[PDB]
DNA sequence: CCTGACTCC
DNA sequence: TGGGAGTCAGG
């Protein structure tokens, strides 16, 4: 805890070495158009703190930032890159990101500051961010000497930790996953976030006006059926109305009282019509609160764009998540909500939205990893996999599969991937549990490779302590041998599912890197706007659609070679809604 | 603040 | 007694 550094007034030459640890500090959680509060550089020649007002205005330092041959090691480089884009400055030459390194080594650690990564190698010459800045309403940037020491200690930690982290990744055969996948993807996500998605606010506002009217009508209908006014958005008050006033059967309880979940309310429809009304109301209410009001609150008014942040180092399976706003959960399943997508429009005139999605990628990945003959053959023939499972389960010819049979079979196919039990399947389908049990039993008799995979992967997790994905992502499962049934079972289901969900994440990430390269190689104006787990959304001039129609699906299908084909569907139109 | 509701994959 | 997420209002 005796670290010397130069609190510099101007930029000098020794600060611009061809290798440095760099800290560009953005304290606001949402880094879009957020202030840069300080800069630190550590390199061969010493340790330096710079004021942004000075440094970001100095052409030598800006030139260095954007010089791809001057290599930088950082933590959360995407944060810095985007904050710099808002200042009109390009960051290049990031060769090591400690956030992403820590994430690959163990996603469960929840590393989101340098001190937490430093903890993984018993390095303690740096403080947690929360300790320096404070929390909540107490959050503030400290006096310059305090800030400066903190930023320098973060840069110094990155400097000393790079090698130890690379050495462990290399031992895990994850070094290429960092350097050739996650780090390049970080730059692509930075582009997507900064570009943002344009919103038709006039349309959204009109939809909200109509929604408020409809909400009011449904609300009063509910109070009439209930015989009383109450807060419909209060599961507690609702529970009193349903299970005490109206005396409907209690199908499920939670730790706090009666359950009013959608699952339960659906099953109460034979008892009282009010439950269908309430379900409708809570749907409409979430549209209004989240996809109208919440969305309008984050639109930048001068440009009418929304700028999400894709968290690349959060999920336990290798997926991205999307926040403020979340653009990975925009409604699509009910037509009423799906219309929200009409408000998502191209950023330029005479441009269109192009959306491409993988068809059943998790089931194709399962087929591959399990090497199940019958499942692989189905995908090779492009037989409808839900129709196929229905024939095996119900033991009928293909022409005898009723749309209901297929419905149930779809539920089985998707449920197997999550380790669903017969209880869960029976409740999902609202069918006999004896029957649900036989469906699961027949499924595994029909796809014995899948059954072997499920057994083998749990045994592997118990023996190694972790499971792995196609591109070598890991997830540790220290609870897999717990003596407690609930704890152990949850970990076994994680063991089953994580290689599937995580490999699918690996594939779409590689596809984004390959797609970006191809777009840039052909000088297309098309660019990525969003990723939604198994879907990619782009915008482009209308002239480029013919090209994207061939290029995007091809790049996506060819991202990795499995034992079965990957299949991609695609559409385009004048709004996200119309790209269907 | 957590809990349970809604939304997506 | 179904894997992975985020946001919201109510309490």
């Amino acid at each position: 805890a005796k670290m010397a550094f130069t609190l510099a007034d101007r930029v000098t030459e020794e600060m611009l070495a061809d290798k440095a640890a760099l800290v560009v500090e953005v304290v606001e959680e949402n880094y879009h158009d957020a202030p840069i509060v300080g800069i630190a550089v550590v390199n061969e020649h010493g340790r330096f703190f710079l004021r942004p007002e000075t440094a970001l205005a100095d052409p030598q330092f800006v030139a260095w930032l954007g010089d791809e041959t001057k290599k930088k090691s950082m933590f959360d480089s995407k944060r810095a890159a985007v904050a710099l884009k808002w200042k009109g400055i390009e960051l290049c030459g990031v060769s090591f990101d400690l956030l992403l390194a820590a994430y690959l080594l163990d996603p469960a650690q929840g590393v989101d500051d340098v001190a937490a990564a430093a903890k993984m190698k018993q390095y303690e010459a740096v403080r947690p961010d929360e300790a320096v800045y404070g929390k909540g309403a107490k959050r503030a940037v400290p006096d310059e000497p305090v800030l400066a020491e903190h930023l320098v200690r973060k840069a110094a930690a990155i400097w000393e930790l790079e090698r130890p982290f690379l050495d462990e990744l290399r031992r895990n055969e994850q070094d290429r996953l960092l350097v050739e996948l996650e780090q390049p993807l970080s730059s692509i996500l930075a582009e997507m976030e900064f570009a943002g998605v344009k919103v038709d606010t006039k349309r959204l506002e009109q939809m909200g006006k109509e929604l408020a009217e409809q909400l009011g009508t449904v609300e009063q209908r509910i109070y009439e059926l209930a015989g009383q006014e109450f807060n419909i958005n209060s599961p507690k008050q609702l529970g009193v109305i349903l299970f005490e006033k109206l005396q409907l059967p209690v199908l499920k309880k939670t730790k706090t009282g009666y359950s009013t979940s959608a699952d339960v309310l659906e099953k109460l429809a034979p008892y009282h019509e009010i439950v269908e009304n309430i379900l409708h109301y809570r749907q409409l209410g979430k549209l209004q609160s989240t996809y109208i009001e919440g969305l309008l609150k984050v639109v930048r008014p001068a440009t009418k764009k929304v700028h999400t942040i894709f968290n690349q180092a959060l999920t336990q399976t290798g997926r991205l998540s999307s926040t403020e706003p979340n653009l990975q959960n925009i409604p699509i399943r009910l037509e009423e909500g799906r219309k929200i997508r009409q408000a998502f429009v191209p950023s330029e005139s005479d441009w269109l939205i192009f959306a491409a999605d993988y068809s059943q990628i998790e089931l194709r990945v399962l087929a591959h990893i399990a090497e199940d003959d019958n499942l692989m053959e189905a995908f090779r023939r492009d037989l409808d996999i839900h129709t196929k499972t229905a024939m095996d389960i119900f033991q009928v010819s293909e022409d005898e599969v009723t749309p209901n049979m297929r419905r149930q079979a779809k539920a089985v196919n998707f449920g197997i991937v999550y380790g669903i039990s017969d209880y869960g399947l029976a409740q999902n389908l609202n069918i006999s549990r004896k029957e649900a049990a036989e469906f699961i039993e027949r499924y595994f008799e029909s796809f014995p490779g899948v059954k072997r995979y499920m057994e083998n992967i749990v045994q592997e997790a118990k023996q190694k302590g972790y499971v792995t994905t196609l591109l070598h992502r890991r997830r540790y499962l220290p609870d897999i041998t717990s003596r407690n049934f609930n704890v152990r079972s949850f970990a076994e289901r994680m063991a089953m599912n994580t290689p599937i969900q995580g490999s699918a994440a690996d594939i779409i990430k590689k596809a984004m890197i390959d797609l970006n390269a191809r777009l840039k190689e052909e000088r297309l104006q098309a660019h990525l706007l969003l990723q939604v787990h198994d879907e990619l959304i782009l915008e482009a001039p209308k002239e480029e659609m013919e090209r994207l129609c061939r290029l995007v699906p091809e790049v996506m299908e060819q991202a990795v070679t499995l034992r079965v084909p990957l299949k991609v569907d695609y559409h385009y139109g004048s709004t996200w809604y119309d790209a269907k």
